[PDB]
């Protein structure tokens, strides 16, 4: 037949206007993230419609609502429709049609897109640190500076306080999370950073001994040594 709707006029909580359609909400009770894949977002977008449709098996039976499961990759800005439903009252809740295929498709949300902000907010709220990554960075060197001290108070000396002598452990060259490298040398202790902190290193360098106290310099370098935190670098 042919049913004229008025769609809800009040926004239901936890739903969402963020596009030019004040009919078209996302639903944000309905957004997940698998966090072994951070930046791929799923969620429904709801639909309450100005018209009924008749999609069921009874023919007096009409949809008022469409809820479209979607998934965004934060990362590329690509988003997939994944299934349509049509649902017998507002807020895509109540009495499902039938199962319909879906044309599973992908596109690249570009900034004329009418989802574009919406993704852009999306995004900022569940698609995806520095601070732990750096203190990270700062931590690799301590287990070596132990070493050194005990290899200066034994020795005598700063030269030969090399990876691999006098119960220093071997130097680090496999890169691993933030840490590129951690090798020391005649009491020299090196970190250079990896990935988002790939231009920071430092060098922790022992001089002295028993008799004269033990001192330790830090010299930072590379263009992002600003990320330091705040009395580290000599």
């Amino acid at each position: 037949n042919d049913v004229k709707l008025a769609p809800p006029t009040d926004v239901r909580s936890g739903y969402i206007r963020l596009v030019k359609n004040v009919n078209y909400y996302i639903d944000s009770e309905s957004i997940w993230v698998d966090n072994q894949e951070p930046q791929i977002v799923h969620f429904d977008a709801v639909v309450n419609l100005d018209k009924g449709l008749y999609v069921y098996p009874e023919p007096k039976r009409y949809a008022r609502s469409v809820r479209q499961y979607k998934i965004l990759n934060c990362a590329n800005y690509h988003l997939t429709q994944v299934r349509t439903d049509f649902y017998d009252e507002f807020w895509g809740q109540g009495l499902r049609a039938a199962p319909k295929k879906q044309k599973k498709h992908t596109l690249s949300l570009t900034p004329d897109t009418t989802l574009y902000n919406a993704a852009q907010i999306i995004c900022a709220n569940y698609g995806e640190t520095k601070k732990a990554a750096v203190s990270e960075l700062l931590q690799a060197s301590a287990p070596y500076k132990a070493d050194v001290e005990l290899c200066v108070y034994s020795t005598n000396e700063t030269t030969n306080c090399t990876g691999g002598k006098n119960g220093i452990a071997a130097d680090i060259t496999t890169a691993k999370g933030y840490v590129k490298s951690v090798t020391t040398s005649n009491g020299a202790i090196t970190v250079k950073g990896d990935g988002t902190l790939a231009n920071m290193e430092y060098i922790l360098q022992a001089t002295g001994n028993a008799a004269t106290g033990v001192t330790w310099t830090t010299t930072c370098k590379g263009t992002d040594a600003s990320l330091f935190p705040a009395n580290f670098c000599g």
